[PDB]
């Protein structure tokens, strides 16, 4: 058996083909086993509608998850990604750096 803790990156992007739209991304990478729970949060609350959840795996059987959705941030609103996995003693909350 092998177990590997996910790396978690939270960032924003505009698709080039629609620059007006902004997406909040949580990239959860290099984890094993594949069992996992990932949410996006707004002001500490679970965002229910997340339109995209793309899972893949590599040759060495690590898993990769891109979890993202369209959003409109304001300076007042705090966003984060919350991840629970077997390798983590408590859910991990990674805050979005608004400049990212």
């Amino acid at each position: 058996m092998i177990q590997r803790t996910p790396k978690i990156q939270v960032y924003s992007r505009h698709p080039a083909e629609n620059g007006k739209s902004n997406f909040l991304n949580c990239y959860v990478s290099g984890f094993h086993p594949s069992d996992i729970e990932v949410d996006l949060l707004k002001n500490g609350e679970r965002i229910e509608k997340v339109e995209h959840s793309d899972l893949s795996f590599s040759k060495d059987c690590s898993f990769y998850l891109l979890y993202y959705t369209e959003f409109t941030p304001t300076e007042k609103d705090e966003y984060a990604c919350r991840v629970n996995h077997v390798t983590l003693s408590q859910p991990k909350i990674v805050k979005w750096d608004r400049d990212m």
